């Protein structure tokens, strides 16, 4: 069974902390590569001016495409949302049974686990690598892989309001995707 | 009084951790300009496998060209061993009485300004500026100032550790650095 790590999020936009972990779990439990999945947008969203799921994902394309272990699985826009990882992990197992998936997930969802839906009979599906800081240990009544890693703080929540209120977003993602954003009057045309 | 910030460190090797600080509080506090300094190695350590005060300085200035607003201080190379922050501002205060200086430091060290020497007299120099991620409250007995930046937990002490255990540095330092380190192979010596 190949092992493939999948990170999951908005990609609204992508950044160094997606790319950062990654390139660290990649190397850390030697993946064969490493998929970036975008979630459907979910309902009672489209109330205020949103990205598109076709920006979402050219700025991902800017982000990996020079890494060749880096790349964009649609399975959850090949569907309407929300989008629920069980759901998913169900199809991709199904799609890929000689594949070991490794979810991804941040130092600081960890503690959210109880909460995601059918989330015991997710564990069945995959294996779950929490990610953090040197020293730091993450609390979870669920087997965790674990992987320190030098953790980057940022998100693109953080990265939206940053652009709508003209602040500073350098170094926090890839320069081909500032770019874009720019051209393009993303969260701040 | 000209607000400047200062950002102390080994420096061995810079990274993107001292970057990313520098251009959050430098826009946070709207400082005129960021100063690097360097950290004087003990007289009795110049050969075995450690980087010489000359490696530090060409690594710091690829790091900082690109920024006009960033530069290096020496204050502290001129002596012939490591000194105190407090002897190093006090000497800087004086140099530049039109200054406030502005000593940036990582969220995870405020704990221990009480064990400074001189923390008391050196409060009265400068005004701290602890670092912290989003969400995380900042504990300190003194009056600091506290910017909430997405922290970046690269350290040169893991840089140094991954060259010499031939692992990934991807992402956590600029490519005109790495590229120095490799090819004048320090820490991988
Ligand atoms: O399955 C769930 O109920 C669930 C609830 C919250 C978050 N997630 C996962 O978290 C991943 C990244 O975090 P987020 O907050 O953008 O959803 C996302 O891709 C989902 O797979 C999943
Ligand atoms: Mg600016
Ligand atoms: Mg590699």
């Amino acid at each position: 069974m190949r092992k493939i790590g999948i990170i999951g999020g908005t990609f609204d936009p992508p950044h160094y902390g997606h790319l950062l972990i990654a390139n660290e779990v990649y190397h850390a439990l030697n993946l064969e590569e490493v998929w970036f999945l975008p979630n459907q947008i979910p309902p009672h969203k489209q109330g205020r001016d949103i990205t598109s799921v076709e920006s979402r994902l050219q700025m991902l394309e800017l982000a990996t495409e020079a890494e060749e272990h880096f790349s964009i699985c649609l399975e959850e826009l090949s569907r309407k949302g929300p989008s629920y990882t069980y759901d998913t992990m169900l199809q991709l197992t199904k799609k890929y049974p000689d594949v070991q998936f490794h979810f991804i997930i941040g130092g600081d969802m960890v503690e959210y686990l109880p909460k995601w839906y059918n989330i015991e009979a997710l564990l069945d599906l995959v294996t779950f690598v929490g990610v953090a800081r040197p020293g730091y240990k993450l609390r979870t009544p669920y087997p965790i892989t674990t992987v320190e890693i030098p953790e980057f703080a940022v998100s693109s929540s953080l990265l939206r309001e940053r652009y709508k209120e003209k602040k500073t977003c350098k170094y926090l993602l890839p320069e081909k995707v500032q770019v874009y954003i720019e051209r393009n009057g993303l969260y701040e045309s």
